[PDB]
């Protein structure tokens, strides 16, 4: 009930949708429905969101749509100077 990945600071949209894809996915690779609350840490900020992991595609493209905000915040709030860590707790 845990995954992560780091991103480098300067990565492309399309790079931080294929972390999120990939944590979401490894979530989905246990079996495991719940909550699910994601977190990216960067530097001195976190943002946290949860998101229903329910079994549905849908709930994994919701799940996915919460690391990437949480990822964009972290991000932003960094400046892009700083890797992120995307983790996602069930």
């Amino acid at each position: 009930a845990s995954a992560e990945a780091e991103v480098k600071p300067d990565a492309t949209i399309e790079e931080i949708r294929a972390a999120a894809r990939r944590l979401a996915e490894a979530l989905r690779k246990a079996g495991v429905s719940g909550p699910v609350t994601v977190t990216a840490e960067a530097g001195d900020v976190s943002f946290s969101y949860t998101a229903d992991l329910d079994g549905t595609e849908e709930g994994l493209k919701r799940v996915v749509e919460a690391i990437v905000r949480a990822a964009i915040a972290a991000l932003k709030a960094t400046g892009g100077t700083k890797p992120v860590l995307l983790s996602a707790v069930l």
